[PDB]
């Protein structure tokens, strides 16, 4: 069972290697990835990246997350950068089976001798020598209410040192903002080293390279973002890599050979989101910048050696009596053994697509629900396809269960995800309401 | 407990290190046990104590006895299992057995002089005039198969004799080791490719009368090829085609053809008795470990057999050896365990069925789970079947929490034989409507059967339930489940067999 | 191919079990030493000959029955048939002698003498553990031992009868005592103490008879050179069903430990009365040398029994094809990672030497050593190739059979004038000693572990040599 | 711990990663070499003794452009700076020199600056027509290779001037290849075509690559990277052309195209080494590929034994800039954590104005990434890989591998002629330095390739009685490491040596204590 030609593509030779080593000698140049990009996009706004226009090519191109970087901009500027990307968004929304839910982060400015990005030693960085500055500034404040009143998904939490500067963002969004996912970007030694504290109270973490590379040696970045994507993974919260990806595209329609290496790289790491900073705020190819990400990490994602992932993963992670758990691991091992196309979940909050991607699944997790601010923030999980569901519950509960489904499945047919004979695992609970994820069934698609 | 902390080491050596005579066992015993139906064994009243004490497998050999003989034998066995069904919560399905005689070479007190000079021969007049330098036996191929230095051993291996000279008389042999040699006594050929016809004509009848009476289970003997296979399925007959055939590899050849045979049977036994006379002794471990192996790797079950527990036949307690032996065929990956005259004939059989079922029960929990499943994971090919992908989810959901057990709804025992093969710690309990299947599960480590009695709801889905529901209440009677508990349940999208593919966690109220 | 060498490349230990081989032939060199026990059956020097030449390495003396004269007489008939070998040094086979001490013993319904109140020595399970009393049974007999798994005894930890007894085998210069019933490390001191300064060279195993052994099992380890799984008594101790578990809890730590382990009782019982034993018995021997044992024992099989040389066959044929189904690869990897980084030269040798050995299939590695402690650092990484330790000591060249795999040659010749060609001479002693045995054929690769100075504790180089 | 050695120690790869140490500092001494293309930038002899001294091991010459005269202008100072330090034997540092062929090319045809646009969705011919030598223009496109007719067939693409311009063949008729512009670009004369996925029918060699190869032999150049090489014969039409004279040359073969890739395995099997290509490797096949065929080859390369070179763009951005950036960095560092034994730079040092700065941050980069490796993992599948061996150098070296480690020996010092045994211990990737002592000049050059490698040039001339001569340098490579930081008195060592003079019997491992 499973066809011979089938097994040639997304690397899945590489994949039943016995070693590493093995893994590694069979990597295929011809062996095609499936169109499900598993790795989410972030793309920062600005001047090129800002138009209605240009936001309907970035969508298409893959933009996952429109992050808005406050250390520069008046809210009056943010407000219209919002307005924009919504619009661009919501102009796909009059087609449900296509439309790509998008999801909108506030970059905070943060705490702002070496000047320009390190380059003259003697924007400004002072490293090792520890100054004075408090977590939240009073600018940072009235930055993180426009976040909550203009109904932002996430926040980019700058500079973040210890645990008490995530409590004083989460108090500054408020009760209203208490959904709001918080990303802690770590940017200097200290936050390293507080590392594991500052992961225990945020929703996830950003490796902030550009700051970090001038707070400590440049050598040794690549330690501490291997290190913060391992121990995200280990925990189960996104993690974000930033900074310089492909920075050369600014100015050229084509990026270095260290470039693309860098994208892939940081995908086999466990990254869950990669980002565009001057890629697509001020450069010259904002959407080829897009559509370069999107490409590589289609390659890089199949080239994971899940065998051994998978199984680090479940011995790391500790015995649980929760039954969204149980039922996650049972159909990400049940999609391994079949390599099903996909895992389709229903969710309401979320919770049960990011406990079957945090078990990171070869197979695409779609994920069905209602609730648009959930279809936007599961983005940040690696391997979830958000689908958002519009229409009214049908009066049985399990012919509305039963026809969500179908939704996932036209969904993932119409975009490339699915074909007739494809298997697919298919996560629901047994009654309404978020919870009660415990069952896992096994389809054949058409 | 349950030698959690060896069970989670990063090394074998360490998992050794960490094994811990205290630590009590409190998952149910997975292995099956045979029991072999003799004279110690046919009292109902005994078959209860049996039954109570733990034999899952009751085994008629064939060997001996007549026709009516082993009709009594199924009778009282039957008795004492449904003796217990006026309380079906706890009701045991048991199966039974048919193990056949088999192609038995047979010889003609005359004393086999050590190092001396004895002719054994072909030829019909020689029949009636066996001596000390004359032995006749009834395989006129013995001429054929054993060329010169070749052995040919005589009464379960004591007697040893060479082949020096080949002659139209006979073979021409001498005496390697000593004895007396009796009337008609079994004689085994040693590494020779053996053309005995793969079933005799009494093993045509013996296998008409296990279809009439229904028997669950064929060991059929000295399997040395797949066509022996076919011949003992087509003796069956297609009135006989749900009878679950277990091929005893007995010999040199049995064990070099094992591929090709396992592929045509339902599962194997190892047959230590005779396989320890046609192949050196000090090798048998080695066929015993390749056979276990391979038959955990297709998933499907193997049985270990013969003189586990040899010296229970006169004595209460056995050796340490035997201990040990028991013991190292659980950790092997032995589906079953058998026993042979301690049950049949001697003087305590049933504190020899408490045995295993103690041995077997520590054993289990010293198994190195860790390293066995995820080689069991890596080793399965990726499969399509719906069956297969439900079997390996609920296998890896009951790791996750702990499972006290995994219900599964099953017609022919296949569902719960693929969770079988994945070696879970959470048992598989497995409720069907088939008396048939629910005794023939029990050669699958791990699966506790449930006879399923009720006839059929109006709604499907409502008499899914109420079996999911019976599996539920029969395992909290036997101590499987508790309130609060985490159990793993499979089931199906529609009737009838072939179509599991559903799992759910659900707690025990 | 031969030594189960397909099994021995498997990558998962499934995949070892399923390319076992019956037909794959073992080495004639045979790695787990083989324990026989003197009694009426194995005295005199004529079958103690025959024994030799089946395999038995090391000979045990049972202290709980017979005086002194009674074992000096087996001592002295032991070294007869030793020596009988010894004009053709290229094939002599050093010869062990264990003195096994009698120990705690409590020997002999109203127990305060016939069938119905039995007297015992000391103010309950019979006939080893066959019949139960609790202030279950069977037939009894006259003079029986008296097990008492439980409330706690006040017998010391060595009796006046004890130090009686060792004192006679410093006397008589026995190479190894194992202890009976120890309990603790005091019970270890205790006989380092009875032995004193002049029986600071004899090995001390200890056997573990009872629960108590099996909880304070590291302490006793950690001052004992090695462990005897004495499976008679503690299997009337705990319950028979977790004996197994003893044992291979025990075999394991001392394989981690770098010691050696014996596993006893009962391995082929059966063959006290039959020429054959049961398949029970060889699977026990053959799990034994899976499990890591270093030595086998035979009790009643060699001492009372009416085949005591075709029981040492039988055990030295199943360790044979039992060595070859271990599986090195896992079991070198992990007493790799588990054994600690070393400075010792001796110990860094040894393992690549190991290493090299397994790379090259090498017929034997090779060693010089005169405490034998150089062998004992290879053995103790469980190399496949036959660890040939030439020796001038005979001490050594006997104590050394309690290391899994050592193959003891005793020299004889004084010293070569230039000591690297002392060196060579010796090498070569080995080469045509193992070549005379069977272990070493022209064009075998070998490994020569030696040192770079006279003297014990200087080992430091490994060679690759081609057989001539 | 120092080292990343918790990390190194960690059961498992997940675990590993988290336990690596931004504050760890990395003790051992940096084994993956560096290449440094020879340019304007790197071709004066003070400019030569910085870039030594920061750590350059291999100076590429790259014989794409300057005349015969101005590579043995780069010769003479290269050897010039190298030598320098020769009066030092304890520390001087052999420097190898490369040699990097032009290879076979394909170009269009002269249409000064005279220059053309091809336009988007425009119908271009492409033509081999000589008397269309020079009739260039926006519709029509002459290339001097005559088979591109035959290799392209129709749905295939032309790649013109570095792969700006793309060219879609849409039928195949008498007068050439009728091709509509895929993605158009501004065309000038003599510009480099790539046909991707094409079996490219070109020689082995360029008739200028027979040329350039006898000056490399003729000036003693120790490495050949050899262009384009898409299969055996390549090779071999390579080894020939150096001839008997240099046949103790080392052949690097770059591979560049998808034919070179998926023809691996037979390249490797006649090759001394592998580049990863991976300038032209981003032309001939999708970039969002590159890094695939890089990890394949690396562990191909790591399985069978022999170096693998990973070059191109690792520190661009330095060629203006005093710093890399992030994706730079990270590129370097995964480079040396797939497994290559070597790194290069070419316009970072050729023509850059931070060419110090550059090997510099190499240098610092691979010596944290080689400390972050996954030693554990590494040496077991090595170990089991590799297979068994009657070779007594090959059991040898596994032997000293696994002493090292056992006793975290601070180096293995093995004597070699030919440097095979030092390429025998460095294929097992331990953690101690390979300290290499040969009196060959070139095999001290040459063995840079493998990773882990240290050479020493050994000067004196040979002792009366052998046994002396081995033990004077095995001295003389303790006392070189001790002066050079790699070894302290009380740190033990690996030595590996044979048991008769000449190469190749190699079969002794000794455990030696320092001073
Ligand atoms: C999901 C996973 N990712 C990795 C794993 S598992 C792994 C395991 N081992 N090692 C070291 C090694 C081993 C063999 C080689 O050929 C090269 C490197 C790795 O680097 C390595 N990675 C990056
Ligand atoms: O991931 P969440 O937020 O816990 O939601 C999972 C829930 O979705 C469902 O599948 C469907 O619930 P709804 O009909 O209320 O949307 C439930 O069975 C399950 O509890
Ligand atoms: O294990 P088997 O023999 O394939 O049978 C499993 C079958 O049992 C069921 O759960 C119920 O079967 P029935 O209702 O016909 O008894 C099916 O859904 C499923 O196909
Ligand atoms: O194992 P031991 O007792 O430490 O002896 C090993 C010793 O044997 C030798 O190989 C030879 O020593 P001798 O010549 O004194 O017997 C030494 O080089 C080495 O130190
Ligand atoms: O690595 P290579 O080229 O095979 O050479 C290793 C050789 O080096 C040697 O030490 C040779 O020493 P010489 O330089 O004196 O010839 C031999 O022992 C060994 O055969
Ligand atoms: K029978
Ligand atoms: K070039
Ligand atoms: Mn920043
Ligand atoms: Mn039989
Ligand atoms: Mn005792
Ligand atoms: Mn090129």
């Amino acid at each position: 069972e499973l066809g011979t030609a089938f097994f040639q593509q997304q690397q899945l030779p590489a994949a039943m290697a016995d070693t590493f080593l093995e893994h590694l000698c069979l990597l295929d140049i011809d062996s095609e990835p499936v169109a499900a990009r598993s790795t989410s996009i972030i793309a920062t706004i600005g001047p090129a990246s800002r138009s209605v226009e240009r936001l309907k090519e970035m969508i298409k191109a893959g933009m996952n997350i429109a992050r808005l970087n406050f250390s520069h901009g008046s809210h009056e500027y943010h407000a219209e950068s919002i307005a924009n990307v919504r619009e661009a968004v919501e102009s796909f929304a009059g087609s449900p089976l296509s439309y790509r839910p998008v999801a909108i982060a506030l970059d905070t400015k943060g705490p702002e001798i070496y000047i320009d990005d390190g380059l003259i030693s003697l924007g400004v960085n002072l490293p090792g020598a520890q100054v004075d500055l408090p977590g939240l500034s009073e600018q940072d404040v009235r930055d993180l209410r426009f976040g909550v009143e203009h109904g932002v998904d996430i926040v980019f939490a700058s500079f973040v040192r210890k645990a008490s500067d995530v409590a004083a963002v989460r108090a500054a969004l408020g009760p209203e903002g208490h959904g709001i996912k918080i990303i802690s970007k770590i940017e200097n030694h200290e936050g390293v080293k507080r590392f594991d504290e500052i992961l225990e109270v945020s929703d996830g973490i950003m490796v902030a390279r550009g700051d970090l590379g001038i707070e400590i040696p440049a050598e040794k970045v690549f330690l501490a973002q291997k290190m913060m994507i391992g121990r995200c993974n280990l925990a189960g919260k996104p993690v974000v890599c930033a900074t310089q990806m492909l920075e050369s595209m600014i100015t050229k329609p084509r990026p270095t050979r260290a470039e693309t290496s860098d994208v892939a790289n940081a995908v086999l790491d466990g990254a869950d989101c990669i980002m565009l900073s001057g890629e697509t705020a001020k450069g010259n190819f904002p959407v080829e910048a897009v559509k370069m990400q999107h490409a590589i990490a289609r390659e890089a994602e199949a080239a994971v050696y899940h065998r051994q992932l998978f199984e680090e993963l479940r011995r790391a992670a500790p015995l649980s009596r929760d039954p969204t758990e149980v039922t996650a691991i049972g159909a990400v091992e049940a999609a391994f053994k079949c390599c099903a196309a996909a895992i389709i979940v229903l969710t309401t909050t979320g919770r049960s697509a990011q406990l079957l991607s945090r078990y990171r699944p070869r197979a695409a997790v779609i994920a069905v629900t209602r609730s648009a601010q959930a279809a936007r923030q599961v983005h940040l999980c690696r391997g979830v396809f958000p689908l958002l569901y519009r229409e009214p519950p049908e009066a049985i509960w399990a012919d509305d269960v039963d026809r969500r489904v179908q939704f996932g499945i036209e969904s993932g047919k119409l975009r490339g995800f699915l074909r007739v004979g494809d298997l697919v695992i298919v996560v629901t609970g047994w009654r309404p309401g978020s919870g009660y994820t415990n069952i896992m069934r096994v389809l054949s698609i058409s």
